[PDB]
């Protein structure tokens, strides 16, 4: 009886951060120089309180035939290829930008925005004014809080253009590896869900899932069965620092459980200067296997 779409609903009091995925479409029907313009704005002004960690080496050499060719051509035709990408044009930059895992694009717009800034590669025009609508999503965006801005400034720049990804971290040594607690929850299956994917043990994580058990994360569709969820944890997943701190346990239907955890997540990109709050909400089968796991964004803490 159980779907995995219909898991969706467990927990349905949980209160997701859907302004979130409400302004990256507001965002998405701007002029593209104003997407471009309004992100320069909105990154300037986000770093004099924060600072983003540099991209990886790895992820540097797999964008930097890109962006030396970016580099190479004259002002107008950079700001025209980074149109192209806002725009999601078929174009070859923008063929092998989607080809990109999330953090690799990432890193590429984080080089160009350091280019942009020391003159090597075509800026915002000075005194550039924003439409009216894109001000508007500049507004919203400066009166989110920090979590809620930096996965808006993420999704906006993973949907451009039209698979690689960076070498996967071996897992942390065993001894090395600390232990979650979580109020009110010592199921087993839960623990070792936030312990895994803390050490980066992605191999040992999967084994958790059923054979078609979904993962979904914040805003996105569930992602079904071990093989793509294991490329998601190894494309996407790693150097994550999960944070549990309270949680509840119910009885679902056929033998199954439901488990709600709150807490906090940082990502590599911000390490302890963001803290993102979370919910993970858990059916698991008889045997205690994962089912479906979603992971959500809360609309503000007073969801924790
Ligand atoms: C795009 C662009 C520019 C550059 C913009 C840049 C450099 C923006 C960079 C933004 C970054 C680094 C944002 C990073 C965001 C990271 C986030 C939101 C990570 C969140 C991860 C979470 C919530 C993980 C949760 C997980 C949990 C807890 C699990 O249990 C399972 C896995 C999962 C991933 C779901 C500039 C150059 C500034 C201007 C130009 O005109 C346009």
């Amino acid at each position: 009886p159980f779907t995995i779409d219909s898991a969706r609903g467990i927990f349905p009091n949980t209160l997701a951060a859907d302004v979130v995925p409400a302004t990256i479409a507001r965002f998405s029907q701007l002029n593209a120089e104003d997407q471009l313009a309004l992100i320069w704005f909105a990154y300037l002004e986000m770093g004099k309180t924060l600072t983003i960690a540099a991209p990886g080496a790895a992820s540097m050499q797999l964008a930097e035939n890109a962006l030396k060719e970016i580099q190479a051509m004259g002002p107008l035709q950079q700001t025209q290829a980074m149109c192209d990408l806002a725009n999601r044009a078929d174009t070859p930059l923008c063929r092998t930008y989607a080809s990109w895992s999330p953090n690799i694009k990432l890193g590429f717009w984080y080089r160009l925005g350091e280019l942009m800034e020391q003159g090597f590669v075509a800026p915002i025009p000075a005194g550039y004014q924003l439409s009216a609508n894109a001000n508007a999503v500049l507004a919203t965006i400066q009166g989110l809080e920090s979590g809620q801005q930096i996965t808006v400034l993420r999704n906006a720049v993973v949907d451009m253009g039209f698979r690689i990804a960076e070498p996967v971290v071996p897992p942390q040594d065993t001894a090395s590896r600390t232990k979650v607690s979580i109020e009110g929850v010592t199921n087993a299956t839960v623990l070792n869900y936030m312990d895994n994917l803390n050490a980066n043990d992605f191999d040992t994580l999967i084994e958790l899932f059923t054979s078609d058990g979904a993962l979904q994360p914040p805003f996105q569709r569930p992602i079904v069965g071990k093989e793509n969820v294991l490329r998601f944890f190894r494309e996407e997943c790693q150097n994550l620092k999960l944070i549990p701190e309270r949680g509840v346990t119910e009885p679902a239907e056929d033998g199954f459980t439901q488990i709600k955890v709150t807490g906090k997540v940082q990502t590599p990109w911000f390490g302890g200067n963001v803290g993102m709050n979370i919910a993970w909400r858990f059916l698991l089968n008889p045997e205690g296997k994962i089912f479906f796991v979603a992971i959500d964004l809360l609309a503000s803490p007073k969801e924790l």
